[PDB]
């Protein structure tokens, strides 16, 4: 590959994206390594790998490496006018415990650091296994000509929402305004004090492995 990472937190930017070998949880496992590879970049989006194994810690995220589009800091969700994605990815295989999700971090503090924020929202496009999202399902929402199930939760002081598909979604192209539309007019979310700190897409992983997510295609377009 152009780029490999494979240290926890190795990170390449380029062109308006970045890759974080995010292996944040990594100490609750009892064996197992990740690396993540740049593919190719441009302006118009990237493509990217990553392949792990992990074992023990069963219902502990070891990581979540990500491709996160970058944008100003200062972007209040409600003055933004859309935040389309589109995203093409496939596992080689299916026997892990994993997700694919985009993961969005929100704040009314325009600097808030990059790793939490006051609300989160993610959009689980693949469910492997018996991994749960945080919190509780609370029905089947239709969202962006979709239906899901939304899951809250209480992840210490920061709210989350995570919106699951009913089956794998290897090709999606997304209007992320849509899931804060519905957020803000049917869960009390506070959008317009709320500025936008990052908007990634990845892969939390369990256990299993070894495996690899090829992204074949990440773009993301604010505006
Ligand atoms: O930006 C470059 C610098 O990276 C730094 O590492 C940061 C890194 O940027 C990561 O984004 C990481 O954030 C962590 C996770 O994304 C995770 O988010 C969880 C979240 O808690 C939710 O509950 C949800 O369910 O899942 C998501 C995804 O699993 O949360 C963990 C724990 O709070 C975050 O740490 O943080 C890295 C470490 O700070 C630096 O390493 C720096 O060197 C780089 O320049």
């Amino acid at each position: 590959q152009q780029v490999t990472l494979c240290e926890q937190y190795g990170y390449w930017s380029g062109n308006g994206y970045e890759i974080n070998n995010n292996l944040w949880g990594r100490d609750s496992a009892t064996s197992g390594w990740q690396c993540s590879y740049l593919d190719g970049s441009s302006d118009s989006g990237i493509q990217w790998h990553t392949t792990w194994e992990w074992q023990g810690g069963q219902h502990d995220v070891k990581s979540y490496v990500y491709s996160g589009k970058q944008f100003p800091r200062g972007q209040r969700i409600t003055s933004i006018n859309s935040m389309q994605t589109s995203v093409s990815w496939y596992y080689d295989t299916t026997n892990v415990r994993a997700n694919v999700a985009y993961d969005i971090f929100t704040a009314a503090d325009p600097n808030h650091v990059n790793s939490s924020g006051d609300y989160e929202l993610m959009i689980w496009l693949a469910k492997y296994g018996d991994v749960q999202p945080i919190g509780s399902p609370v029905g089947t929402v239709h969202v962006n000509g979709r239906n899901w199930e939304l899951w809250i939760g209480m992840n210490g002081n920061m709210k989350v929402f995570s919106f699951i598909a009913p089956s794998p979604l290897n090709s999606w192209s997304g209007e992320v305004k849509e899931f804060f539309n519905y957020l803000q007019y049917n869960q009390g979310y506070p959008a317009g004090d709320q500025h936008l700190i990052v908007f990634q897409m990845g892969t939390e992983a369990f256990t299993g492995g070894p495996a690899t997510m090829t992204v074949s295609h990440f773009s993301a377009n604010i505006y």
